[PDB]
């Protein structure tokens, strides 16, 4: 018999009654991940810094049905970190997946750029992405049971930009960040970490679209095989692939979600 | 409302009712993908070269369910996969997935390896690539329904390896010729093209295993931090992750299968 | 004492009196590190189709006071190959150094491209390379003298193209190759085996500049950090580096010739 | 005739009577590529922390006729480069060359490193390159002449390791760091900012080289196609002409100095 079950086959792919804690819930892709996995059957714990826009997902999502709860924590604060995991597991039991997706971001040329900007980047952009695995790691390991991280990176994580020594040295960073902990978590402990790598989202471009002195959504578009910009919603099938039994193999990759950007 | 659908979350992940085209399908991975798309409710349409192995598999998933056929086909040759591409859509009216397994090496170093050695590599492992692919997207073109390919190729498509200047030649070639295929097709024509680049399976490796002379299970081992050698199923999930709705944003990627072999 | 020593510094960029062998020799790269060799010092043996051409860089550069001979080949034909590096050992008594410069291209997208004129770029610029290298490395092995080979590939055997298909799958598989032949040869027989990946010449781009209906020039300036197209003799140095003592640990590497673009 | 001249030939290597500024002198990278530009002719302003250890190389190399001097900095502390790079143009009038081989490691696991500990690792490997790049390009864009920025990275910037979450994220982000400064410098101010990426020093495993409870050493002579470990002296070549004309059009390149551990 062909060494593959059908079992295996037909559940490979869920996420149901798995805890999913998703970092950065309230931005573009946070958001629709956070929901993504409560419509795929997870519980979902979203945290961010901004409790408004928290009580506003909860309240959406309650209203669907999907089971979810919010904590407040500033993600490069360890403190407030483990207070959060803390209130992750007194609701749930556990955390199983973890998507990591806040982030900050301000172009500027290095002349130009101080040392204490290029830091802000630095810590809330990288410092925030070690501390978030390294606790939430550590609760994996005292459970026993392995899991599931997922660090959203980008395409600047393999490509310079101008403007861009802050963000594109922490994107850079967190990908190897990413290979390091497989090798230091998986063996032992069974926990996949990876990394997704996504290219902009149409929507972060569509403000300065109608400038025809603005060549910003061109040079994005020339090196897009896919054929348009990317929507949040491009990204949850990946998530959700690298957050499940799927991806058991596959643990320190950086994915390509650049829809060709990275190859062409 | 958060810009994601629980009806495409529920169903992204979805191949059923897709005519799925197997290369290699008697191989060690080709006979697992092909009853892993069977299984989750893929038309599969196997090819190979040895009828009695296709045969075999056929009676075997037919007991099972599924709905399946095959069709005997050289890859190399263009007069036979074109006349197994037309039986393909005499039995299910069309291709909507094509999984690339096929292939061949004989490591051997550049010393002592012939030019025609070395040709025989090329042709069997690289040129049945471009066959295959050209012959199934102008088939995908034609249906105007879009598509997926999903070409196998190896780690060695990145990493070169003593005795293998054939096998790493087909390889590293096979991941750009997804690349560019991935240029010429996805965006006019709706269809998908990617590589996935898998280690070695363990049972590759079991015949020296027990020797103390050889290194290679244990040089595998030490560069492999998911902690064990590869299994056909465990690069189930990724082939039919790219085969579905779940990957329609992902083109020309050489997605990495090593187990962090890749990255450490 | 610092462990390093005045002679090796002063002395580790040379290639005087070394015996280059450069194929494409009467092409736009082939030219100009034929006579950079040449103006380095070392003997010169120029490879080609075109004898004419060959005999005018000859007069050319023995009216400079530089050593060369030439050789009339077709690259992809071992027994064409094997004479030519006969009638160089014959002249100069060895090789020491060999520049890869041949090549062909004819971009076309893969529905209108056969599967011959994709095998036919594939032995002009893949199979071509096996040959002249094996060869090549073969009579390194008989002297028992090491040696350097530098194979010219491009920035396209990492980044796919429209149209490429060919040209791409050939470029990305002689990087392998040259991995896989350092694996072959480097530790035993002290052959470095290294590619130089460069961008396009200003000089291929200029038929087409005053045309507004082309992207071409424009879509590589904006991918250009070093603000300029190439010129060949901004590759000479890289060729000549990686042809001297200056690059003895270096082997298996491809190198970066883009100005950047394979980098942003 | 041929485009490319003889005397750009016989002087592109060339670093003769250039101010070059080293970073980390008194390592043993550092005191090595130092003594090889004084060598090769050019002005050497050695920084470092260890005021005994400069002066000691002072003094070895005015005994042996090389222009050198030295500067007391912490390269992580702003206001102690700029007062050093004063310092280095009030000797020699200018800076040229930047060699920054400077840093810090300390191995540990994520679960085991503290967030202190992984900071103190980014701080002294990572946010002192930015320092020092950002002070030193702000210089050459005063000068107007251009100059050369080489950073010693490692083959660690593209592969993980257990316990190198922290010099992981260091190197792999100094890398893009160097791709992002050449977007910003390169065109406008004619500055070139490169990394080399070497593998380990032969010198940095003697320690444990005769213990067999140890695979250090030989998990990394496996991974050498070059044959053997590395010396300080194997990558003054690289260096040198990353800071001469010869790599004029070289810019935003992450150097492989691996001796094929990168590509095999």
């Amino acid at each position: 018999m062909v060494n593959v079950k059908k079992e295996f086959v037909d559940n490979m792919f869920s996420v149901k009654g798995k805890v999913a804690l998703v970092t950065g819930a309230t931005g573009a892709l946070g958001c629709v991940l956070s929901k993504a996995y409560g419509y795929a059957g997870a519980k979902v714990f979203m945290t961010g810094r901004n409790e408004k826009k928290l009580q506003a997902l909860e309240a959406e999502f309650k209203a669907e049905g999907i089971d979810c709860a919010y904590g407040v924590a500033d993600p490069a604060d360890e403190a407030q970190v483990d207070a959060m995991i803390t209130a992750c597991v007194a609701q749930y039991g556990e955390v199983n997946i973890l998507a990591v997706t806040h982030g900050f971001n301000k172009p500027q040329n290095i002349l130009e750029q101080s040392v204490a900007d290029w830091q802000y980047i630095m810590d809330a952009d990288c410092k925030s992405v070690y501390v978030v695995c390294k606790y939430v790691a550590q609760q994996m390991v005292d459970q026993g049971k392995g899991g599931k991280i997922v660090v959203v990176t980008s395409q600047r994580s393999k490509r310079g930009m101008a403007g861009y020594t802050g963000y594109c040295t922490s994107k850079g960073g967190a990908d190897l960040m990413v290979s390091s902990m497989a090798c230091d978590l998986s063996a032992k402990y069974g926990i996949n970490v990876n990394s997704i790598c996504p290219t902009v989202f149409r929507s972060d471009l569509t403000e300065w679209m109608f400038d025809p002195e603005s060549a910003v959504y061109q040079n994005f578009l020339k090196r897009e095989p896919i054929g348009r910009l990317a929507e949040p919603e491009d990204f949850v099938g990946y998530a959700l692939f690298l957050s499940s039994d799927a991806s058991n193999y596959i643990t320190g990759a950086n994915c390509d979600c650049s829809g060709g950007y990275l190859t062409c």
